[PDB]
Parts: C-alpha cells; structure tokens; sequence
C-alpha cells in the first residue's frame, strides 16, 4: 500500500526534494504576500494517503449539502426560530446569489479500528484555496511521477470552477457592458492572489473580455454608490457592477440591497454559524428540506445544546477532557447557550514530510490530514430553484498530531 | 500603427493593470530571490513597438552566429593570435581534450539604430554565453504581454516563445550524447538563492514533460561541490557523491572549475568558449576577412556588425572608446586618446556610437507607482544552442531559436516586441 516514508528515506535526497518542491511553488503562484514581498505556502512534500471510499463518499454528498444550506438560506423564518447585529441588518433586489461552499471532513477512527467520513465544518464566503489548490494538485502529481510512483491523485480545476460559476452568474446579470467587482481587505489581502488566478482561468473560458475590477473596500466607500432608481450597484458613476465577489460595514449591506449579484448573500453567514450545523444533527432538521439527507446524516457528528469522549465547542474557544466539567459548573447559565457538546473524533494519523519557509524540512512526522471538498450553485432564493451545478473540487490540510496544505492520494 | 499609449490613457485604469500585470508575475515565476523571499522582476506593462523585418533579421542570422563563434572555439591558436586572458590562457594550456562534445547556448544581443535618411537598421550590441540570464523568465513574458495586448481588445505579431523548453530539448540531446542511462545531469550554482536559480528549475521543469524516464538533475552550489565531487583516475569522470555520475554539467556561475573542463561531463559550454566571447574577439571580428575564415551566412553577420578600430577628430560624439574585458564619449575621447598609457591602449577601441530607436511605454517596479509615458530604448536578445564536437567541429544538434528583449530609460526593465 501507498505510504510516504517507503518513497524515499536517504535525507540528502529528501532535502534536496524539498528544495526543488518549494522552487516549483515559487514558480508557480504557491505564495502569499508578507511583511511587501512573497513567500511560498507550508506544503507536505508527497501527497498523503487517504481511503478511496470515504473521498468519494465526500465528494458524492456535495451536491446535497450546498442544497440543505442554500434552501435553509432561503428560509428566514427557519433560521431565526434556530437561533443580533446580523438579523437587525437582515422586498429582495436580486434573487439569484451564487452560492459556493466548501465541507471539511476528517476520516474518524470507529471501534473496530477501521475509518469512517466525519465532517469537522462547513464554510462559504471568503473562501481560502480556490486558486492554490490546483496548484499543489499539479505539485504533487509531478513530485510523485518523478519518484515513479503511480484515477489516485484525481485532478482538480477549482480555479476553473469559481470562474465558470462568476461567468454564469455574469450571464444572468445580463448585461454585456457590467463589470465583475473583486472587493478585497487590502491590496495585499491573503485571498489577493487566489483572486487574480480565478481571472486568469475566467479570461480562457471566454471570448468577452470580462473585465474585472479591484477594489479594496475602503476605496469603495468613494468609488461605489447605488442608483436611487435601479437600486443598481455602480463604479465610478460609469460601471454597471453585475457580480460583487466578497473577498473579506454600511457599505456592505448598501451592495447586499442592491441588484448586483452577491457571493453569497449576508443571509448565508447566519445558515453557516456552527450553532445551525449543530442544529442540523437535531432529528428531522435535514429531512425538513428534502436520498441525499440519509448521505448527510452519515456524515454528521450528533452534537448536543446546553469525558475524554467528547469536547466543549462554542457556536459563534473550545475545551477537551477534564476542562469540560470545569467550565460546565464555573459557566454562568447565559453562557450556556453559546456552547455545545459534541463526540471528539479518533483522527487518521498518517506520515509524511513538512516543507517550511526558511527553516529545514521535517521529515517523517505523524500528521493528520483534512479533506476539503468545494462546490458551486447559481440559484434563485425566491423560488429556491437551482439553474447552476460547477464541477466539484477537492484539496486537504495537514496539521501535526499550524497546518500545511496538502493533496489526497488514494489508497 | 500600435504604440503603447494609444492603448489606455487613463491613469486609474493604468494603476489596476500595472496591479494586474505585476500579480500575474507573481503567479508565474517571474520572479527572483530578495534580502530570504521572493519578488517580481520588473516589466514594461505593454511589449513595445519593434520593426518586423530586423526581428527577422535578428532571428534569421542566429544560425550563422552560433557556427562562427563555435569555429572560432575550435581553433586555440587563432583564438590566442587575436590577444585575466592571461590567467585563461595559462589554465587552458595545462589541458589532450576529455570530451569533444560541447553543448554550446548563446544569447546575441541587438540595437533598432536610426540611419541618416531616418530609417532604422538591425546592430548587433553584444554575444553572451555560459551563465545566460532569461531562459525561464523569457516565455512567461511572452505569455504576459500577450495577455494584457489581448485583454485590452489588441491583436505573429507577438511571436511565440518556448526558451524554457529549448534549454531543455538541448541539454536532453546532451546527456544522449553522453550514453549512460544512470548518469546524471548537474546544476551549479553560486549560491542557494542564486539569481539563476529558479530559471535553472524552471528548465527541469520542462526537462520533465518532454521525456518518460525521469532524468535526474541534481542541484548543487560550488561550495559543497569541493567535497561532493571528484573525478574519477581511470575514466577522468566526474562523480557526485561516489556514485553518481554526471553526463552534462550545467554551470550557473575555480581550481575545481578546471577539474570539472578536464573530465568526461558535456560542459555548458567549455572554457575556451569564454575567450572567444571577449569584446576583444567581437571587435576583431569585425575586421576584414575575419569572419570569411570559418564560412551567405558570413554576408549576413556582416550586416549586423558594428565596425570597431583598435588601437572622429571632427565629429567625436559618433564615437565612443570602448574597454575590451569604463568608456569615454564626445570630446573626452580624443583627451583620453593622448593622455593615456601605451599599456593600456591593448585594453580599449573605438566604435560608432549607435543612435538609438526610442519609443514609449509604462514600466512597473515593486513597491512603487508605475512610471507611466516613459521614453525607452528596447534591446533584443536572440537565444540559439548548438550541440557540436570540438574535434571535428561538427555540429549534431540545432536548437529552435528564442527571443527576450529589455528596454531602458532613454536600470532596465523586461520587455518584448510587438511586431510593428
Ligand atoms: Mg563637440
């Protein structure tokens, strides 16, 4: 079976590896802005191993988790009854949202010994990763062919995928003369690269010249006004803006009332809090909205409102062992309804090697590994239809048993 | 007909694709190592204008220029009859040869200059060989500039370059030159963070996608190159590590130097090669009959060529005093003429000075403002490699040509031609 110490054991040659990886990422838009100059991103040196069958159990369940979120997302009512700023802020301008969705899973150890698909989180909005996850996909499949190792690195294109769903919500705005608004925290934000490859891959999969406009946000404080008319969101007096990409206040809820498409609507962030996944492990709460809910209920962890079995979570700090019957008695009742209980997951420990900036590889460490699996919907969330299905993609992070991006290989 | 600013005018817009540009280069290796970290090399935004027929030119005469230079090298006497130099002689002279084969890159560079009637035509500037800059950072330019040219709705024009893979296929038919399957092929650099160092992976790079067995390239500097390799007493083959050993050694910028030029490894190219690319040589050949000796392509090479006396009293700013491997303009040339030393005369010569093709375009550096209507002068360099026996002088193996270009204020900038 596939494992990473088995490759290759001489250091020389797995230093000299780690060089040469790191040098490819460097040469190949694997690095963020720092201090401003770049830096590549920690990476495991191989792909780690991980189950066939869980990966696809992953990423088969996709498609039925961006529609429970996206049909609790049209459900105001719904939300609210599960759950102070955000709801204050909370008819509609623009019914179509683009909706994209990123489910982190972790292969949990049962009794029995054998791993079962666990998933640890789900998030949209600011999404990290679009642009460097097929990146390291294409790392890792060289470094790997170049060791003569061997459908078991399953190619990704989620580069690809953001920019097909920005074009099609782009084409149901309608308007062939509208710009695509990129609003970022900074010029050198941490999403800012990942942001310029979904144009260079948005650029090849049109003949439209599609342009795409950078913009901090406070620029856009001077640079961005709503028509008092259309309610259309427009740039410099001049640009229709067609699709807003949120790439991380007043302002934002002026965008979020306007007829531009959002990615995704402020609604979104309350279906996302943790206290609504939890929710969601309550009896019924999954069927309510639909077999695709028998896929989902596999997946989840039951998690209960308000000991080494299990972990004190907060719903938007968390504490394991013994620390949860000390915070439990010292907690004061109003606290009570921020945190949860769930069962602590027995993690999959793999091997494998560590490639960090400026400091020598460390080789041959117990990790374990984190499966994110993306997806994309274009949807109308006055009818709840979908019209709009992108391709899957898939990427994973290791940590120590601080993390490091990492890719599948398919045991 | 296209100029660069009847492109964009607007300076916001300017500012957001000098942003643009800059973090393409950012996601595609064009960059180098800094302080340790990375940053982007500086670019003209747009490629600036060029003449078709003298890109052509440049590109037609390559041919011709690699077989002169690499004839020239074959010939040691001729090469010591035409002249530092005295410590390469010495070494050379120690050296009969180990292997005939050289793999042989060179980049020649060239000047648009403005004739009298006003028209402009094709000068050869320089020759460059061994330790070349721009291999992996020239198709990415390409590639950048076709991108902005045909994101603002611009249009064989903007000929395509594949230098990485050049670099690759040649260094590929060497270690087949060399014939041992377990044989290795080395990367010598200065340093770790070499300024050649990533355009020496980003050749690997493509090395890997135009073979099935895996070549192995090993990096090493020349530091650790004293105690990891030596060369073999019996074979004369240079090893790495005991137990590899090594087809063709790239070198990416002593005594070891020389150890490595008397082995068996394909050298990148040999150190005679070095003494036939001193300007001394280039100004030599610029005599009559010199280049006639090895050959029309001699004809050809002839057009380009820039004529330079060794060793005006009317109208000394069309000359320039050269150093041949610091010069003198205008008046102070015919001062520096009877001031200077006898010794130093052997040192120096003079050249027309060239009046050259000025055209505008926005440059981008980091952590500044772009400079946006710059005046700038362009300067092409055309790459070709030969892979050729030293004893027969025979040459195996062709490259495809490559083409990079670098303007400068009218610190230099990235640049490549748009095909006016
Ligand atoms: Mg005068």
């Amino acid at each position: 079976q596939y494992c990473v110490p088995n490759i290759e054991q001489d250091p020389q040659i797995l230093l000299e590896q780690s060089l040469d990886a790191k040098d490819w990422a460097l040469s190949n838009g694997l690095v963020k802005f720092v201090d401003m100059m770049t830096q590549f991103l920690p990476l495991s040196l191989y792909p780690s191993p991980f189950p066939r069958k869980l990966f696809q159990q992953a990423v088969d369940v996709q498609k039925a988790m961006l529609l429970l979120y996206f049909r609790a997302s049209c459900d105001y009512e719904f939300l609210k009854e599960a759950h102070k700023k955000l709801v204050k802020r909370l008819g509609i301008r623009q019914p179509v949202a683009m909706f994209c969705q990123r489910a982190d899973y972790m292969a949990s150890q049962e009794d029995d010994g054998q791993y079962v698909l666990k998933q640890v989180e789900v998030n949209t909005g600011a999404i990290g990763s679009f642009g460097t996850t097929p990146r390291f996909s294409r790392l890792h499949r060289r470094m790997v062919s170049n060791a003569g190792i061997d459908s078991v690195m399953p190619s990704d294109q989620t580069d690809t995928m953001a920019a097909e769903t920005l074009y099609q919500a782009w084409l149901e705005f309608g308007n062939a003369e509208a710009v695509i608004l990129f609003l970022h925290g900074s010029p050198n934000s941490h999403l800012m690269l990942e942001s310029r490859q979904i144009t260079h891959q948005l650029e090849s999969i049109s003949t439209e010249r599609i342009k795409c406009r950078f913009i901090t946000i406070t620029e856009g404080l001077n640079r961005l006004k709503r028509d008092p008319n259309n309610f259309s969101l427009i740039l410099d007096d001049k640009f229709v803006v067609a699709v807003v990409f949120d790439r991380l206040m007043d302002l934002n809820f002026v965008i979020d009332h306007s007829t531009a498409i959002k990615t995704p609507p402020y609604i979104f962030a309350l279906s996302h809090t943790k206290r609504m996944q939890q929710v969601f492990t309550k009896p019924g709460m999954v069927e309510k909205f639909f077999h695709m809910a028998e896929a989902i209920r596999k997946v989840q962890t039951k998690g209960w409102a308000i000991p080494h079995r299990y972990v004190l979570k907060n719903n938007g700090d968390m504490f394991f062992n013994e620390d949860i019957l000390k915070k439990l008695k010292t907690m004061a009742p109003a606290d009570r309804d921020f945190y949860y209980l769930t069962e602590k997951l027995r993690p999959m420990v793999i091997k494998n090697h560590f490639v960090r900036p400026n400091m020598a590889p460390t080789l041959n460490l117990d990790a374990t590994p984190e499966l994110g699996i993306f997806g994309c919907l274009l949807g109308n969330m006055e009818t709840g239809k979908v019209s709009y299905f992108s391709r899957t993609g898939h990427m994973m992070k290791s940590k120590l048993a601080f993390s490091v991006y990492d890719s599948p290989y398919l045991v």
